[PDB]
């Protein structure tokens, strides 16, 4: 007789135990399975329930979260699943394309379960705390009604009714680290070749970095209402300066493909007639 639902977790990798763990601690009925069953044993000595199959698992719960290692494993895992899910509620937190988490909507909307998409931004050690966000998408009356059971995990963020939006927010956040990753690399590549220590300028570069957040959130608002101003100075002045920066990589011998994509959209910018406005007009030019 426990005030909280009960819950099935299907994958107990790292961050399914992290999850079906959190769960656990919280008081909730929590029935576990793994393709390994051997994973469940630290599981079910925590307090949970073990299950033979995903059949077994779905069976003893309403609530019913989705850990495994892709998108592949979770098409085995539910496509092996033989009883009704109709009035239950699906929340996947598998990695995943936008397109497959709405298909994976389509696929619990014809067997009548509600469907929520999420993502996870930390590591499994920091479930349960304020160190892991998790981000979803799908129908918002499932949302607003699981929650509370869904803060359990970490800082919960809602994004809309098209289920694959928890997909697109999490490639693009990371693809732009990565944009930031690479540049910083070829940021070292240029000031090896002048020779400063790049441990030393690494942790100049970061304090640098730091500063930037106010200024995206600026950008983000000039491109969303069209008022374009000359944030970093105005073109004209900032394509000056990027001749001056491919000139000086260059003649190092390093790389200059961004450098150079950037210099061609302000001069197009300048040509165009906006050479008053600044850096993040050139947004529309890409799109």
């Amino acid at each position: 007789s426990l005030a909280a639902d009960p819950v099935t977790v299907l994958g107990l990798g790292d961050m399914g135990s992290a999850i079906a763990r959190a769960f656990v601690e919280r008081g909730h009925r929590t029935t576990v399975w793994n393709r390994t069953a051997s994973k469940c044993r630290p599981l079910v000595e925590a307090g949970a329930s073990a299950a033979a199959t995903p059949d077994e698992a779905v069976e003893a719960s309403r609530f019913v979260v989705v850990c495994l290692l892709d998108s592949a494993a979770v098409d085995e895992v539910l496509g092996s699943v033989t009883s009704s899910l109709a009035g239950k509620v699906l929340v996947n937190l598998t990695s995943g394309s936008p397109s497959q988490a709405r298909s994976n909507e389509r696929w619990a909307r014809e067997r009548g379960a509600e469907y929520l998409d999420g993502k996870i931004m930390g590591d499994p050690p920091d479930v349960g705390t304020s160190n892991v966000s998790l981000s979803f998408s799908g129908s918002r009356s499932a949302f607003d009604a699981h929650e509370p059971i869904l803060r359990e995990l970490g800082g919960v963020a809602y994004h809309g009714e098209d289920a694959g939006l928890a997909a697109v927010e999490f490639l693009a956040q990371v693809a732009m680290g990565y944009e930031l990753l690479i540049g910083f690399l070829h940021t070292l590549s240029v000031v090896h070749a002048e020779g400063v220590e790049v441990e030393a300028f690494a942790e100049r570069v970061a304090g640098s970095v730091a500063a930037y957040p106010p200024l995206l959130t600026m950008m983000g608002k000039a491109i969303g209402s069209g008022e374009y101003g000359p944030d970093l100075g105005s073109l004209r002045v900032q394509a000056a300066l990027m001749d001056d920066l491919i000139s000086h990589r260059e003649s190092l011998g390093v790389e200059a493909v961004r450098m150079r994509e950037v210099k061609e959209l302000m001069d197009q910018r300048i040509a165009d007639g906006h050479g008053g406005q600044g850096f993040s007009s050139l947004f529309e030019l890409l799109t």
